[PDB]
């Protein structure tokens, strides 16, 4: 576990649909997150500076494209994901090989449903990328 | 208090459930503690040998046996409690009385959210365990 | 792979229609999952305290409300659904994030008939949950 990390600039890309994770779902799950993150010395800091609805693999790159162009400091995107998903794959290849821009991905479910264990498995998985 | 310690041998009992002092909560403790430890000479060293969850006073006597065949050369089990329990004195029970194992307790939430001062008070509890 | 898990106390809730998934079925499957459970080294030991059919997704808070108030230590909850059903996020909202109670889901036509593989996917499935 690294201490030290700060996230001050972060974003939410929710490729689910809207309809099963709404925006006060999104807003509750990032306070949560806030929570945890901040008690565990890692804290993501402040409401995400871009949270948007999109849908498909082939939105991925003209999202991200935007995103690394108009957040300069960007540190994090967290991306919902509507289950297995060829986005997962597309959101890798363009953050991970075209852009150099860090994501850490999330199953929709477990921001329907938040639980203190899988906001803690989410911290993790953000504590290895960014340490 | 005593200088020069050094504790390479030690284990997590986590008695409150993963939901309240979760994985990252124990690993964000792990590290700050190994930190604080070490600059106050006294170091904490390494990652635990062996950090699990249980439930309810029956579980200690088990687990503690477990861990004292297990491990050779254990300094210090860690023992995470809610607050207020009947496995505290279970605890001291087995490992003062039964095993003669050393254990420190602490309250979930200084885990949960350590800070300099907690961890502090913690490795001072430590100090006067194991020094010398 | 989690060794020392068992299960003691457990109940079956079907939102399959009886007519589809019939009690036996669901004693065929109980007593399958329980031979493959213990080969395993994760016994599911007796039969299920409980085990009825339930309509709708307006039946799970009642039902799971009523498992907690009436069994003892229990410790997981199977559910059987018929396929895509809002009776599944119900399901979740009311076990993971209202009363925690941990939950299995699993799939009418995997009950109707088994295979080994299918009810070792679901003993990994609880193993995870459980462990
Ligand atoms: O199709 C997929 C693939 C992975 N995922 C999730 O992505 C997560 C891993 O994201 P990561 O590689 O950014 O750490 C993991 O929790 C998976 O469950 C999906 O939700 N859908
Ligand atoms: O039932 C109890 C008794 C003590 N404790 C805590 O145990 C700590 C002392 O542990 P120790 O005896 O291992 O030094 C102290 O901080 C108490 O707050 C509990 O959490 N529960
Ligand atoms: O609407 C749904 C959603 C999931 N499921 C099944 O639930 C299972 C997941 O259950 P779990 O989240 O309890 O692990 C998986 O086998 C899905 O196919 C349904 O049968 N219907």
């Amino acid at each position: 576990f690294h201490t030290g990390i700060e996230i001050k600039v972060w974003a939410i890309a929710c490729f689910a649909p809207q309809r099963q994770c709404t925006e006060v779902h999104l807003k509750s799950f990032t306070e949560q997150l806030r929570k945890i993150s901040r008690d565990a010395g890692m804290p993501i800091q402040g409401q995400p500076c871009f949270c948007k609805y999109a849908q498909g693999a082939d939105s991925v790159e003209p999202m991200f494209r935007h995103l690394k162009n108009t957040y300069a400091g960007l540190q994090l995107v967290v991306v919902i994901l509507p289950g297995k998903t060829p986005v997962y794959a597309e959101v890798k290849r363009v953050g991970d090989t075209v852009l150099g821009m860090a994501t850490q991905c999330v199953q929709m479910k477990n921001v329907q449903r938040t639980t203190p264990q899988t906001l803690s498995n989410l911290c993790l998985k953000i504590n290895v990328k960014l340490g």
